[PDB]
This record gives C-alpha cells, structure tokens and sequence, in this order.
C-alpha cells in the first residue's frame, strides 16, 4: 500500500517563508499525494493531546484547528498566522487508491519574518518557469553553517550581522524562498552542508520539481539541481582536483610544468577543491545534451596560482567529458571561483591562454612561485558579465562568482539584476536579516544558439 517512510515538518517557520515538508514514499506516485493545511484557531489554542481510551474519543474534530484553503504540499504563512502552530494532513497515493491519511503538527509557532529580502525584487523577474527553449541557470555560494557557526565568522567576518540571522534555521528559510522563487531549471550551489542538502534543499526544491545531486569536499560540498520536466540526468563525472592532477594522464602536461616547482606542487596537491560535472539531457529534444559543471576554488586572497592550476585541471576534465565522452556538447560552468575579473585565472578562462610572466604565478610569495604558460580550447564568456561584486562582506568585496557559458553554443536572453549597492549595504554588509549568504546569487536565462 502507498505509505510515507519519512514525514517531517521544519524546525523553524516564518511568516512569508515556505513551509516545505520532508517526505519519502513507498509503493506510491509523488503526483498522487493529497495535502491539506490547518492552522491553530488562536495563538496557543491547540494543546498537544494525550492518548485516551477509544470509547472516550472526541465526539467532534478539535475546534482548536482551522482548516485553511491550502491543498498544496508547501504552505506559506501570512502575517495573520504569526503565533499559530500548523498542522499538515496528507495522504499517499499510487494513482488507483490511497494509503492511510497522516497528520503532523509543527512544534514551533509561525514567527514574524523580515519585511524585505534582497531577492524580493529579483523574484519579480522570475514569477514563472521559462519556456522549453530557455535554461534558467543559478550559481550561488549559500555560506555553509559549518563555517558560519565559528567564532571567526560570527565576530570577525560578520560582526555586523544580527546573530539570529546567521543561524542555520533562519538562513535556510531565506534560501528556500530565494531558490524556489527563481523558478529555475539548473541550480549550482557551493558551501552546501550535508544536512542542508538532505533536510532543507531537497524538500524545498523537489516540491517545485527539481532533483539534486551532491558532492562532498571536506566539511560541506557542491550541489546541482535540475528541473525534471526539462532535464534528465544522464551521467556524472565528478573529480577532486588534486587526485585528477596526480593520477589522470589528461593533466600530464600540466603536472610536468608543476613538478619543476616542488613547493607550489605540494600546496596544490594538499587542496581539497572538487569539481561537480553532470551531463543532462533535454526532455523536450533528446538531441540536446548539456555538460553542467560546478566548482568552488581555493579561497586565499593570494591563492592566484592555485586557482589557475585548479582551473586548468577543470577545463581539461570538462574537455574530456564534453568532447571525448560526448560529441562536443555545450558547457555551462558555474562556481565560486574566488577570482576577480582582473586576475590571471579570469584572463585564462576568457582568452584561452595565460603567459608565463603573469604576476599570479608568484601570488603567494617567492617560495611557491611556479611561472608557466597555459592554454585551453574553449570559447567561454561570463553569462552575468562582471558585476561590481558577488561577495560583499565587511572586510572585502569583489566579483568572485560566474556562470561561464560556451559562447558559440549558448547565449544570454536575460540577466536577473543583482540588488543595488544601497540595498546591499542596508545592514552594512552581508549576510543580513535580509540576505542569507555573504555571496549574491547569479541568475540568468540562457538559450541554445
Ligand atoms: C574570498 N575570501 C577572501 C578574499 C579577500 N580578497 C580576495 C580576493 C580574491 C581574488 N581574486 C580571492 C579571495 C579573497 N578572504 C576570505 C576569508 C575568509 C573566507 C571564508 O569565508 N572562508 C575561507 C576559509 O574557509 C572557510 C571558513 C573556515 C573557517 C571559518 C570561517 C570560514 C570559508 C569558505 O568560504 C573567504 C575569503
Ligand atoms: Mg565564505
């Protein structure tokens, strides 16, 4: 019979933010599920019930719960719901019949939420899922809780941020609203904690028709979500840069240059950055396949040469996947590259070459110097161009994030505008009560050329 193996409500609920249940189904179809939301009739009206003998069971359903008109999986509370607990009544189905109906109450009440978030204005451009000819693509470093909880992040990096707004539950509510509100097709995320993927992103995004894949780095990792109605996952080709550089003959030539600089070599091989690669097939035209890559490069401000080497590994691996394993399919390469447009790594991506005398070959000092020349054959451009910044914190700001696209195979139809400098600095810098990351999500609508 159709039955829920998992059924969970969020730990924290805010007015104007979606309540996304976590559910797992056995012997049933997800499109057959029935939902009905209830809210307390008054703040504190519903007292949790103890078990009573069946002969003294209630003669009528409790007057402490009010039936809402919401029959959707996701419920967004209004400000009129502040102080109420919620209750979801749901039934699993297989298309022919229904399993036993289930009920679940929230532990928390609906809290007041921020009156405005930076993505509200941006959401005015993404009210609908794009037409079959487009690919709405997102790239976003969502700031891992493993880092945000440290004393260094709380008191050194983000001391201006309201401490409650840096907490996982608050930021996950904002991130869930932000991402679902973009109505996107391809979502590439960085700094995804394992529990954030399983308990926050998967429940929210699967309710809006997206499926995700996760790749760990060390303490957090990368996620790629894709809209099931527009794409199917064909194959995965994830790598760790240090493993691929040392073991794979694809990077043979690069390693020959690097071994001439033992100090620079050791530094690169001790980095744990990974590359997530997913080959997707269009559900509308099976002849249209896309290679979606996602990364998070070395963070250090003076790590220029390391990012150059990691990018050189990434592009050689992407070449192999998109041009050897597949017959020259278009590339979408998202990430937090930790590289501004005036750097060597960015010059290398856009120009297809970098000379050996670039200042970035000595970015971390003389001991770790590794002058070399590099080339790649891809014709790539930044889909959202070069914003003034994509990362804005008290101590630094810069354009670090990109959606790189094969400029011969894809073109940009729309760039969802980033918040203004005034809006970004409302609470001095990021994150804030109104913005759930130190980075700003890149969103664009792409089309096949
Ligand atoms: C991008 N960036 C620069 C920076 C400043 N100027 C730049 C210019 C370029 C360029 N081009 C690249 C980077 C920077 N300085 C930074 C300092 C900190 C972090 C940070 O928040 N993290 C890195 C260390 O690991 C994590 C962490 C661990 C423990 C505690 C807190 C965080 C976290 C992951 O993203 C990022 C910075
Ligand atoms: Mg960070």
């Amino acid at each position: 019979p159709p039955a829920f193996t998992e059924l969970q409500l969020p730990r924290y609920i805010m007015a104007g933010f979606p309540v996304c249940p976590k559910l797992s189904l056995e012997f049933g179809d997800p499109a057959s599920s029935l939902f009905r939301w209830y809210k307390e009739a008054k703040p504190g009206a519903a007292e949790p019930e103890v078990g009573v003998p069946s002969s003294l069971s209630p003669s009528s359903p409790s007057s402490s719960w009010t039936e809402t008109d919401v029959e959707e999986r996701v419920y967004t509370p209004s400000n009129a719901d502040i102080g109420l607990r919620l209750k979801l009544h749901c039934t699993p189905g297989d298309g022919q019949r229904f399993g036993h109906s289930r009920e679940l109450e929230s532990v928390c009440v609906v809290e007041a939420g921020p009156g405005t978030c930076t993505f509200d204005h941006r959401h005015l451009y993404t009210k609908k899922v794009t037409e079959d000819a487009l690919i709405r693509t997102v790239s976003y470093n969502i700031l891992a809780d493993t880092y945000a909880q440290t004393e260094f992040s709380r008191t050194v990096l983000y001391p201006y941020c309201a401490p409650y707004a840096l907490e996982l539950d608050y930021r996950q509510n904002l991130i869930q609203k932000e991402l679902t509100g973009y109505n996107a097709d391809v979502i590439c995320l960085q700094e995804v904690d394992r529990a954030v993927f399983s308990d926050s992103l998967v429940p929210a995004l699967e309710a809006f028709g997206l499926e995700g894949v996760f790749r760990i780095k060390q303490h957090e990792g990368l996620a790629t979500f894709y809209r099931k109605s527009k794409f199917s996952l064909l194959s995965q080709h994830d790598i760790s840069f240090y493993e691929a550089l040392e073991s794979d003959p694809l990077h043979k030539e690069l390693l020959e240059k690097l071994v001439l600089y033992p100090s620079a070599q050791e530094k690169v091989l001790q980095r744990s950055s990974v590359l997530q690669v997913s080959v997707l097939q269009s559900t509308k035209d099976s002849s249209k396949r896309i290679c979606v890559a996602n990364t998070h490069l070395y963070w250090h401000p003076k790590g220029g040469y390391i990012r150059l080497i990691q990018m050189a590994v990434a592009l050689a691996h992407i070449r192999h996947v998109s041009c050897d394993l597949y017959p020259g399919i278009p590339v979408i390469f998202c990430g937090d590259f930790n590289s501004t447009p005036s750097t060597g790594m960015y010059h290398f991506v856009i120009n297809g070459s970098i000379p050996e005398d670039h200042e970035d070959w000595a970015s971390n000092g003389e001991e770790e110097r590794c002058n070399m020349s590099l080339t790649h054959f891809f014709k790539l451009k930044s889909a959202c161009g070069e914003p003034a910044y994509t990362n804005y914190v008290g101590g630094f700001h810069g354009c670090l994030d990109y959606i790189f696209i094969d400029l011969n195979a894809l073109e940009v139809e729309q760039v969802i505008p980033l918040p203004s400098h005034e809006e970004v600095t409302t609470h001095q810098a990021l994150p804030s009560v109104s913005h759930p990351s130190d980075h700003i999500a890149l969103v664009c609508d792409l089309k096949w050329k």
